[PDB]
């Protein structure tokens, strides 16, 4: 049936959410000044920037960060756990979401609670999307690589387009609870970034212990983590127990990258060009 839970326009995993919810969610869904929500499109970064924050929190020390699935750690809150959760739980909170604007709860524009917006090149997250979605249980699949780049070139795939998605929250850069962060300058210098964070969060911490959290905060560090991976998630949730690589430019085929050029110049031609590190 359908293969997608469709919802306001837009694809969503059937297991684990639900309409009511992602309703229960906008026009219910009560958000503190003292909350915390890591916004991203699906494959972007949100598992590092979790990390990373959640290091902040814990100062450093891995420890608990490594014993615990990060949709505990930084829940989604469209999701079933993630609002059954979010909602019985203590400030302050932080929390993921792939919401597009529209369909973030009101209770967010009237509130000055601090939203992060990490932004990733969309060729790179066409990619690991495609790969992490094809091994995805019970949701439409592409027969063909060739296939799910048509559909990420048109947002006919979970969570919108990705455009749409940008586009969405964009206008929104200049508020002052707002922090527009990219996966570029999350990688190539994890230093400023981690410092905007803190800062833009406002919170600061001692010498050492900005040490050991960038210890445990840099690709490496986190591309090896039994929990920034998932690991022990439900069977059901994936096809493939091992799937659990490259470039956008080893998937990209040269037609590919040059229809998804004229692709990008068109739809994000009304935006900054400053606006995307990526060439
Ligand atoms: C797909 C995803 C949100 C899009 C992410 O960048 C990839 C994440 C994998 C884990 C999923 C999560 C949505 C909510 C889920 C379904 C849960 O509640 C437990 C497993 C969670």
């Amino acid at each position: 049936s359908d293969d997608f839970l469709w919802f306001e326009g837009i694809a969503f995993p059937t297991m684990g959410f639900r309409s009511e919810t992602l309703r229960k969610v906008r026009d219910e869904f009560v958000i503190r000044d003292e909350d915390v929500i890591i916004l991203t499109y699906p494959k972007s970064g949100t598992n590092w920037l979790a990390e990373i924050l959640c290091l902040m929190h814990s100062k450093g020390d891995a420890k608990w960060i490594q014993s615990v699935p990060i949709w505990e750690r930084s829940p989604w809150v469209e999701s079933e756990i993630g609002y059954t959760a979010l909602s019985e739980t203590e400030s302050p909170r932080l929390f993921s979401s792939h919401l597009p604007i529209q369909l973030f709860p009101k209770s967010f524009f009237s509130s000055k609670a601090k939203v992060i917006y990490l932004m990733r090149n969309p060729r790179d997250v066409l990619v690991s999307g495609y790969f992490f979605w094809k091994n995805w249980k019970f949701i439409k699949k592409p027969k063909s690589w060739e296939e799910y780049f048509e559909w990420f070139c048109q947002g006919t795939v979970l969570y919108g387009s990705w455009f749409d998605h940008i586009h969405g929250w964009m206008p929104m850069r200049e508020e002052k609870n707002f922090l527009l962060l990219s996966y570029e300058e999350l990688k190539q210098d994890t230093g400023r970034t981690i410092e905007k964070i803190c800062q833009f969060l406002g919170k600061t911490l001692e010498p050492e212990e900005l040490n050991l959290i960038l210890k445990n905060s840099s690709f490496q560090s986190m591309k090896e983590n039994k929990m920034s991976n998932y690991s022990l998630l439900s069977v059901d949730y994936v096809v493939d127990k091992t799937q659990l690589s490259g470039d956008w430019k080893n998937h990209f085929t040269v037609a590919q990258a040059e229809d998804f050029d004229k692709l990008f110049q068109e739809k994000m031609a009304d935006l900054p060009r400053e606006l995307f590190p990526w060439e």
